[PDB]
């Protein structure tokens, strides 16, 4: 029923997993059995991607995007730096009111960090 395209810029202000302040971030964008993973940055709190990808949209109202962001370093696990989750109908809905804005998302499950996004909804 559509398509949506998801520009995962940058984040801000991430949480620190190593002995010198830093972490190496990336971010794993789902929706369902969909999903991409940006490269790790090394050694810092502000990475940059500019990492795009593309969903096919199923269920408008009921398909969700998912963005969570994980540190790469030297040890097991890969630190949680935290997550953010957007129905694709609020998507929709934010599209047809801002038109095509850089969205920032407040990260959860983690005490500080930001996600800038830039989403583009294509529904037949």
């Amino acid at each position: 029923i559509g398509r949506l395209m998801v520009h995962v810029i940058e984040a801000t202000e991430l949480k620190a997993c190593k002995p010198n302040g830093k972490s190496n971030p990336y971010c794993e964008i789902s929706m369902g059995s969909q999903s991409y993973t940006t490269r790790t940055i090394q050694d810092t709190l502000n990475p940059k991607w500019n990492f795009n990808c593309q969903f096919f949209i199923k269920d408008l109202y009921q398909d969700v995007l998912c963005l969570t962001l994980f540190d790469r370093d030297q040890f097991s696990p890969d630190d949680f730096l935290g997550r953010t989750e957007i129905p694709v109908a609020k998507i929709r809905t934010e599209q047809e009111s801002k038109g095509p804005m850089t969205r920032r998302l407040l990260l959860h499950e983690v005490p500080t960090g930001e996600v800038w996004v830039r989403f583009d909804l294509q529904l037949f």
